[PDB]
């Protein structure tokens, strides 16, 4: 759309008011011209045909219930863009300011969200297992981060490399949640999962076993479902990343924490310089150690915490 940049206001999934960047040309579109080559939000209208219609509104106010998921997908994709630019110096997912596109209201009662190879897609949930998925900042950033991986290491979505792929998505979604300081935690999806139950989440980084995911390499899933457990074995990496950041004793192995910012810097450098499509857990270990070496010196505390962390979850 070609028009005039403006600012509208709306209410998100959780009922929070926010301002969003729109474009005015007869109608007000969910098109933010302020970030790279733009952030574009589409209405999939309960269908599975993508992307749908660029979101159009007559008055620049987005308070209707149907507007909610579009408001949050558009706003949270701006926050994620900003985290990447400001913290890591990366312009959009490809590093060259590629336009960011998201479609909301995909299908009916759809309990998931995904990156399709070219855009983000968000279901509305069935109302009991999930509310509309874009209402979770860690969900949004998990999604955008799959594009980032796809453009960098290119981790294949199966087995070890696939669980590394999921872990990256969960680690950076959690980092963007602390960046925005939106009630941050080390849990995944808590703001949109099981609206009737408090205190739970989809996955836990601090304690993956809380929901039955492995927290040690010896407990890895070796089967076939879930593309070889990409959403299951990511718990072993998630726990390692939580130990590097926060510290603790796990299975008798003690880790001194080095904090979230260093965790983000070592993981991004491993992702952009050292990992390949077929990297496995032991290679991720070498890549994180090398990153931390590059950045802080071989004899630093940083490098020592990365080794301890991996030794705690049984990786090498
Ligand atoms: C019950 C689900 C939420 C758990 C799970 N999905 C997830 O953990 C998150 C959403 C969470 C963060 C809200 O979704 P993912 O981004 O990992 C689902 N992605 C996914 O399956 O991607 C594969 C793909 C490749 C090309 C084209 C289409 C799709 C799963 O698909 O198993
Ligand atoms: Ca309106
Ligand atoms: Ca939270
Ligand atoms: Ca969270
Ligand atoms: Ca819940
Ligand atoms: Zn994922």
């Amino acid at each position: 759309i070609t028009g005039t940049s403006t600012v509208g206001v709306g209410r998100g999934v959780l009922g929070d008011q926010k301002n969003i960047n729109t474009t005015y040309s007869t109608y007000y579109y969910l098109q933010d011209n302020t970030r790279g080559d733009g952030i574009f939000t589409y209405d999939a209208k309960y269908r599975t045909t993508l992307p749908g219609s660029l979101w159009a509104d007559a008055d620049n106010q987005f308070f209707a219930s149907y507007d909610a998921p579009a408001v949050d997908a558009h706003y949270y994709a701006g926050v994620t863009y900003d985290y990447y630019k400001n913290v890591h110096n990366r312009l959009s997912y490809d590093g060259n300011n590629a336009a960011i596109r998201s479609s909301v209201h995909y299908s009916q009662g759809y309990n998931n969200a995904f990156w399709n190879g070219s855009e983000m897609v968000y279901g509305d949930g069935d109302g009991q297992t999930f509310i509309p998925l874009s209402g979770g900042i860690d969900v949004v950033a998990h999604e955008l981060t799959h594009a980032v991986t796809d453009y960098t290491a290119g981790l294949i979505y199966q087995n070890e490399s696939g669980a590394i792929n999921e872990a990256i998505s969960d680690i950076f979604g959690t980092l963007v949640e602390f960046y925005a300081n939106k009630n941050p935690d080390w849990e995944i999806g808590e703001d949109v999962y099981t609206p009737g139950i408090s205190g739970d989440s989809l996955r836990s980084m601090s304690d993956p076993a809380k929901y039955g995911d492995p927290d040690h390499y010896s407990k890895r899933y070796t089967g076939t479902q879930d593309n070889g457990g990409v959403h299951i074995n990511s718990g072993i990496i998630n726990k390692a990343a939580y130990l590097i950041s926060q510290g603790g004793t796990h299975y008798g192995v003690s880790v001194v924490g080095i904090g979230r910012d260093k965790l983000g810097k070592i993981f991004y450098r491993a992702l952009t310089q050292y990992l390949t499509p077929t990297s496995n857990f032991s290679q991720l270990r070498a890549a994180a150690v090398q990153s931390a070496t590059d950045l802080y010196g071989s004899t630093s505390q940083e490098v020592a915490s990365v080794k301890q962390a991996f030794d705690a979850v049984g990786v090498k």
